[PDB]
């Protein structure tokens, strides 16, 4: 099957492409996988894959981290990306956005049920498994529990069947046959919960499917429209429709070939301990345990050979950076643009720890607009900052056109040295906030609201008659011809590969 | 004579060091020398040394290029700076910067006056030269003139006699015997200028010297105490009284081993045309020239063989970034901590655009003053931002201890993680602002007030308790004896030197 469409198939294509290590030898999960993983995303490595695990037994599992990370060469820095897309790996970050933006405006392509699949290799029941007898990671020394949900995908849809909701959101093992996950507002597995606590009925029929194709995954962690099918979008996305398979014991699907299915529940009424975990800006609070959603897990199927995919985040870079910011830039470009905003581009910055999203305007429309700077800066702000896809985005900037915003050190100096502080910004304090940012969950206001801001680095003539300076670099502050008889020159006068 | 008490062995020096290209085929002033000069300092690499100058007649002149620019290298990064000073290549910043301060708390040691020196090999007065004749270069496309003075020090004396000094300020050719150039509050040349406007009498008696000896022209870029004569600074720094001569036409004295000097008047009444100028935050504004301050040249003398140095500055990285920034960031420290604020190390990063400064605190301390952020931040943001070493800087970032200053990521890492956009920031409206900077002269508001901040990235049990998080990396999620097995096994397990 196609790397993008089977999991099993992207591992391989990682090996030819000589980006994976394979680990033979024993490697513990308490922490030794994931501090082997870490190393790798702050060093744009290989991704590891664990092929004997400590305390692996009868299939369950072996281990592949960073498998949505950078590679270390600029020519194909997002090709692990790209394989999950069916991407050439020199696919550009725009190219990725516009794939995973391309089904927006298609019909979506329903999945198609098939009888089984490699999922039903294996099978444990309720009285065959244990999730503390597996070989779950410690991925940070201070984490709260063993963080088996890093890179799967949970399947939960609305009591009326209408939509079906497929999602990363982090979960750790409680006991022998449950979970406890941050289930959080306004993420579209909270808002689908809401609709069973309402209907007070029953728990919530759940699957937890690891190594899903890789497309889907990247679905998952995009925040496609509330009330669409993320299966449906693969689709389109993809040209095809996904083969799922039904659970064994609810009536929901799986993707055939995930590596390792979890079947179950999520309680409408009970909690349990959840967390700290180490997190996406960085940082772990020791100690900071609060009450999370529960699970409980009635089975288990897997593939033989089970391969478990883990993110060992934190610090730079990994698939909480490469991930969650660029999908939710591309989603906030497409929102503006809906919006009748004059967005070309979006990205968030890995400087800014996915916490900023640069937008580049299209300088001639907005000049057409006979505006201002406040008040195009409310316009987006109220825009992006009032709609689930600004969620963990908590500073926007807007820069022109001379600006790409998929390069962080131009953003920075646009920033830097356009917008003047306090003037050029508005504030918004009666917004969503992100409270897994340190200075909102652990600062000095509200959690939940506020801390969020637009900063406009456009220069005052991009409103009115146009751009009027240059840059004071090569590439503008000389001629054309002089710039290629210096370059021409350049290893002849003694001075010092693309791929590498 | 040592590289840092003689510019013509410094430029051994970095022959020596293998950080020199001598280029002896033909270069014209005209953008050429200047873009190659740009693309050294994009790239970091060798400084450009050209040696035989389209329009050099009778000595004048040779130009050194990128003199305080950056070397690829990690391990040498700040080679050419250490080179001013008489440090090991290998010298970090924070070295360098200590180097700097390190006459702060000495006495003076006065210069010493010579009868002679190379500086006056030869001569051309008042019927002899002509400096549109020179080989002045013209640095970027759209500069409003040939900026001669990039790199040289102007030497001017107070009325009464007790105190010169000795600054960069940038200056262009107006006609045979005028320059104009920059001379704009807090400045001292400025400070110096309007004392001798209040006297009335006559135009103040000027030097402008080029090729000065290295450890001079750093301290002639840093923002030492008013009144405070540089020679002296430079004497109790060095450890050693520099030798200077007097001028021919005049009483002041400039370095013996100057290459080029320039004696004559800074004006007390005219003005002339004067810009623009391809500056330090990487623009210039075709077509915007302002009246400058006008000098008249009536001697020029000069070393056989004379070498010009000159700044290529604009974007990332030359002298504008190396030397006004970390000199303006070291005297902060120290105007912090001689106000007794718990201030152990401050850096302007690069990523800035040199416009913020990091100010790491020492949170102990911190932690015994029982303070909260808003006192801190407006205490620590009117002892900066009153003074003149904080002219240039709009925004200082307050980080506690595990932050390295001199890193730029690790800055970016706090800014965007610990400081809630606002709330945990004090904008400052009613202070002196830089307006060199885009947003200030070119912005919406006014060019030489406000647009100033503070942003505190300190988290709130850095003022109480203690830091309560670790981060999410390699290096605090994982125990000591794993991270040195990942580290010894990593080769083995198949994943990939300090000089390179
Ligand atoms: C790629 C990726 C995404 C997420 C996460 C991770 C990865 C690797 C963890 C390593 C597991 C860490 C965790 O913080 N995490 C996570 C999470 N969103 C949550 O509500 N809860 C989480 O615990 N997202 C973000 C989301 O997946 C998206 O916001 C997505 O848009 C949700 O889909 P939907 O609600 O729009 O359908
Ligand atoms: C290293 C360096 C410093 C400066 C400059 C340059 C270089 C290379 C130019 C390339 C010439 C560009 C120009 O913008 N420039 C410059 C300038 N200060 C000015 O008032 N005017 C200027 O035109 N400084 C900054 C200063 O030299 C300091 O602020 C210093 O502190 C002044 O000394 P003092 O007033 O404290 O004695
Ligand atoms: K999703
Ligand atoms: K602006
Ligand atoms: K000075
Ligand atoms: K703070
Ligand atoms: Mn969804
Ligand atoms: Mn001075």
């Amino acid at each position: 099957q196609p790397a993008h469409l089977c999991f099993r198939s992207f591992v391989e294509a990682l090996k030819v492409d000589n980006d994976l290590v394979e680990i033979n030898t024993p490697i513990d999960p308490n922490l030794e996988a994931a501090a082997i993983t870490r190393r790798v995303c702050e060093t744009n490595d290989k991704a590891p894959l664990f092929n004997n695990l400590i305390g692996m037994k009868n299939g369950l599992f072996r281990i592949l981290g960073a498998p949505g990370s950078l590679r270390k060469s600029s020519a194909d820095r997002y090709g692990r990306l790209a394989r999950h897309l069916a991407l050439p790996p020199t696919a550009s970050m725009r190219e990725i956005l516009d794939k995973m933006l391309s089904a927006s405006d298609m019909p979506p392509i329903p999945p198609t049920i098939v009888p089984t699949g490699p999922c039903k290799e294996n099978s444990l029941d309720d009285s065959e498994f244990d999730l503390t007898e597996l070989p779950v990671p410690l991925i940070h020394k201070s984490d709260g529990g063993k963080y088996i949900q890093t890179y799967g995908m949970h399947i939960v849809q609305s009591p009326d069947g209408t939509w079906t909701n497929w999602s990363i959101a982090r979960a750790m093992v409680h006991d022998k046959n449950h979970l406890t996950g941050l289930v959080i507002p306004p993420q579209h597995i909270w808002q689908i919960h809401q609709m069973w606590k309402k209907e007070g009925r029953s728990d919530v029929p759940w699957a937890l499917a690891f190594g899903v194709p890789p497309a889907a995954i990247m679905a998952s962690s995009m925040p496609i429209p509330d009330g669409v099918t993320e299966a449906g979008y693969v689709g389109a996305m993809t040209g095809s429709s996904l083969e799922l398979v039904k659970c064994d014991t609810n009536d929901l699907y799986v993707p055939a070939t995930s590596e390792i299915v979890l079947e179950g529940t999520l309680s409408i009424s009970e909690t349990g301990p959840e967390g700290p975990f180490g997190q996406m800006h960085g940082y772990i609070f020791p100690g900071d345990t609060h009450l999370g959603a529960k699970y409980k897990v009635n089975r288990i199927t897997y593939r033989n050979n089970a391969i478990m995919p883990m993110s060992s985040c934190g610090r730079l870079t990994d698939e909480t950076h490469t991930m969650i910011g660029s999908l939710a830039a591309a989603e906030i470009r497409k929102l503006c643009q809906q919006n009748d905003l004059p967005i070309t581009d979006a990205f968030a910055p890995f400087e800014s720890q996915v916490t900023w999203v640069a937008l580049r305007v299209d300088t001639e429309k907005l000049r057409a607009m006979k505006t201002t700077s406040e008040g195009f800066r409310k316009r987006v702000g109220d825009v992006v900052f009032n709609h689930k896809a600004g969620y963990t985005i908590h500073r926007l900037v807007l820069v022109g056109d001379d600006i790409d915003v998929y390069e962080g050190k131009d953003v920075l100096w646009a920033f830097s040295t356009r917008c003047r502080p306090g003037m050029d910004e508005t504030l918004f304090e009666d917004v969503r906030g992100f409270p897994l940012i340190p200075y909102m969950g652990h600062g000095n206001g509200p959690a939940h609201r506020g801390g969020k801001v637009v900063s406009d680095a456009l220069m005052p003539t991009e409103y009115t008659t146009g751009r009027n300076w240059e840059a004071a670099d090569f590439n503008q502050s000389y001629p054309e011809d002089l710039k290629q008889k210096v370059l021409d020159n350049w290893t002849k006068m003694g001075f010092s590969h693309h791929h590498h």
